């Protein structure tokens, strides 16, 4: 009986214009961009859903890792959310302001949900459309009374590279690459990187998160996405693993997989980062370089 993984800005803005926001309410703005683009922290800091706390991934991740985007301990989770003043029983709406309306608040949305809490939602066309409305943002600090988070890992939604190996020959497991075509193909170069290659693993079927997205930044009618899917010749029905890079716009294939009405996509977190490095080079596949 899958929970509210959208909310409307019109919901959100009535609900911050009501004094929601707090123990039972609390927003979080997820927004991180490639190093010398944008700034979130900034960009958060100068203006932000009124109440708002800033996500950060780079602290709220398994740092002793050599690979982009790990999942921090159940401890490193509960310790950081909690300071955001969230325990279990709060209600978590998560946004980013990245201009195709999201890219992080599903990776967190996750997150939230791989540990075992399932009261999260994105705020549907990011901060984006927050703004294009103008609803009400403010520099004023957000600081909310710390509160203490039981963190359970839900292993169903987490795939590591010892699993996806073994999906290779036993083809149980549907893979999905979100990451745009250009590099699923090997076409383009991988971005932030030395000696990373782009290419996709021997049996990913590409489905680039841009294309979840309408021109104005919300999410597709589920009958677009159904659509969307089915035309991938991707079955709904049958499991399925969300590649990335890192495994963030991966949660883009899981919201949408979930809003259909599949809430057991999982999440190779490792991803092509952890992949490529940790592979065989012919499980991976490249148009140029073979």
């Amino acid at each position: 009986v899958l929970y509210r993984a959208l909310v409307s800005t019109k919901w959100l803005a009535e609900s911050i214009r009501t004094g929601k926001l707090g123990p039972g309410l609390r927003v979080l703005d997820a927004s991180w961009y490639s190093p010398g683009t944008r700034e979130a922290r900034k960009e958060y800091l100068e203006r932000h859903v009124p109440g708002a706390s800033f996500f950060d991934i780079e602290e709220c991740r398994d740092t002793a890792s050599p690979y982009e985007m790990m999942l921090p301990s159940e401890a490193g989770f509960a310790e950081y959310v909690g300071r955001l003043g969230i325990s279990n029983h709060t209600h978590v709406v998560v946004y980013d302001g990245e201009h195709l309306g999201s890219f992080y608040a599903p990776r967190v949305w996750w997150m939230f949900r791989v540990f075992g809490h399932r009261t999260v939602s994105v705020l549907n066309g990011g901060f984006r459309n927050w703004l294009k409305e103008g609803h009400p943002v403010t520099s004023e600090p957000s600081r909310p009374e710390p509160a203490v988070f039981k963190a359970t890992l839900d292993r169903s939604l987490l795939k590591t590279y010892e699993q996806v190996l073994e999906n290779l020959e036993s083809k149980r497991f549907q893979l999905v690459d979100s990451r745009s075509q250009g590099r699923f193909l090997g076409t383009e170069p991988e971005p932030d990187a030395v000696g990373l290659d782009s290419g996709h693993i021997r049996g990913a079927v590409n489905m680039p998160f841009m294309d979840f997205l309408t021109e104005d930044g919300f999410e597709k009618g589920p009958e677009e996405l159904r659509a969307l899917f089915q035309t991938k010749k991707v079955d709904l029905s049958q499991p399925l693993i969300a590649t990335c890079r890192k495994g963030v716009t991966a949660c883009h294939v899981a919201l949408a997989a979930y809003l259909c009405g599949k809430p057991d996509v999982a999440v190779y977190d490792g991803s092509w980062s952890e992949w490529f490095r940790r592979a065989p080079p012919e499980s991976r596949v490249s148009q140029g370089k073979s």
